[PDB]
């Protein structure tokens, strides 16, 4: 209701200065990392709308020319105090962009700076259909839907339907392996991930995580599609990879690189969508709704690994 | 003059099917680092182009609904042997999208599912104003100015005529200064890199060389705005530093300054020291990939022979 709603008002004030055009997802840290499902949204889906996501400080530095009355700024920030997101939203304000903000702290800094704010669920136990990256998701559906048209539009819905049932389930079925990953690998100091799709930023943020956790290097997050040909970590023997193992159209990416692991005896930890019940969603929207999925799930592992030892 | 005949070619057949309103860059490995500077121009310059940059087995599995006659493809492979890649060529010509290919070998796979294919320099003693990554821009170039319309052309132009000169002076330039890197590093096991903007890919480049030669970790090749927002370790890792000129020099000099205010290890590499800045400020972020990724080879080399001593390009 909130986002549709936000995007209509959009929509009917741009109209006479020749509508909605591009569209720019604008953060930092997990912020930037959530953003990437929209990105690979409207990258698959539209055909007369243009979809940038930058990092904060790149775009106030850098900001794109088509930057204007045409283009719909979307940023974000947990706390709203990020301070280049807040320049961020201002340029973009006085290029006369319309600008969304998605925060958690309703008062926070960037709120001033903001046509239109959504908030979003978070913590334990929250309500994935109304979380941070479902935001993100939702404006750019509304934003296609209400100018373009959009032909998954109620799959889509009724993935938003699912995913906070789906994702409760999921983190139950994966407490037992949970523990026995953190058995496993609580002596590596460092371990890759790897993923595709429009999940991608999750396995990111994963990487991230492990990071934090082993205090060590921060190590490549390796795009599965990229096994022998730029991603030779497969010749590596010491180091084990965490493997997000997608559902929809990029699986059989994900599939062949799995393969190639196992060929060659890697340690492999494999967190698989479809075995964690994600098909229920249809296949038409199903890879936008892996980042959700992985993001709430890998909590389960992470909480794990440390006993055995920016949003 | 690369591209321009190819681009003027499509910009004439596609009029009558509403014209080029998408460009799509695909490749694997090497190629699709190299194609980050065209992606990151029409992000900058474009207003009714849409730009979008692939890894080739995703492509194939998963190709946007605009693929069609209103796109065009640009693929690269080296050898011209890459098999997701020709597979992208070919589901391209499926759905009515002209295809360009990039390749040095003129006579390979490739080249038979492709409907302009186009070269370039490679090698030592290779021209840069005529090299892959150079060759990938001019696409984008040519494309946005047949279109429409690139208001930085003239000056993008005289960038292309200055860059192989930069390139080969700042490669001597730096000579000495590579031993010194080779001696101090030639015992890190990892080396992080460091950059942002237009010239990002040649970082990500460079942290797979620093891989190949180490042969023990693949660390990240960290982007310059994201340090305050993704820590100092025990490990003490160094720093390659990809200092960029231009529009975002102002984040790489953020990140410098905390590098240096911690006390790490870093090794500096930097586009205004090298000359780079004879190119126009308007046009100046594209060049930085071709100075950076010409330059490394010597550090690289240095440090092989230091220590005593497979990537598609």
């Amino acid at each position: 209701m909130g986002m549709k709603e936000t995007v209509s008002n959009i929509v009917t004030s741009q109209a006479e200065k020749g509508g909605v055009k591009h569209v720019y997802y604008v953060a930092c840290g997990g912020s930037y990392a959530a953003f990437y499902p929209a990105k690979a949204f409207l990258e698959k889906e539209a055909k007369a709308l243009t979809v940038g996501l930058y990092n904060s400080g790149e775009f106030i530095n850098n900001p794109p020319v088509a930057l204007g009355e045409n283009a719909v700024v979307v940023v974000a920030s947990h706390k709203g105090n990020t301070p280049e997101t807040i320049k961020a939203a201002e340029i973009a304000r006085q290029h006369g962009a319309p600008v969304i903000g998605l925060t958690w702290i309703m008062d926070s800094p960037l709120v001033a700076h903001c046509d239109y704010v959504e908030t979003y669920t978070f913590g334990d136990g929250k309500d994935i259909a109304g979380e941070k990256t479902m935001k993100g998701l939702l404006s750019a559906v509304e934003l296609l839907q209400q100018t373009e048209g959009y032909a998954h539009y109620d799959d889509f819905q009724d993935g938003v339907s699912k995913i906070n049932r789906i994702v409760w389930r999921a983190c139950e079925q994966v407490a037992e392996r949970a523990q026995a990953f953190a058995q496993e690998y609580k002596d590596d100091k460092v371990i890759y991930t790897v993923a595709s799709g429009a999940g991608y930023g999750a396995a990111y943020l994963q990487s991230i995580c492990i990071f934090m956790e082993m205090q060590w290097i921060h190590s490549a997050c390796i795009h599965s599609g990229e096994f022998f040909h730029g991603a030779f970590e497969i010749t590596d023997a010491n180091t084990p990879f965490f493997f997000q193992f997608s559902e929809g159209n990029t699986r059989a990416v994900d599939e062949r690189a799995l393969n190639f692991l196992k060929k060659y005896g890697r340690r492999i930890e494999v967190v698989d969508a479809a075995a964690l019940g994600l098909s229920t969603i249809k296949t038409t929207v199903i890879d936008y709704f892996n980042h959700s999925l992985f993001n709430n799930v890998y909590p389960v592992y992470n909480r794990a690994l440390a006993e055995a030892r920016e949003y």
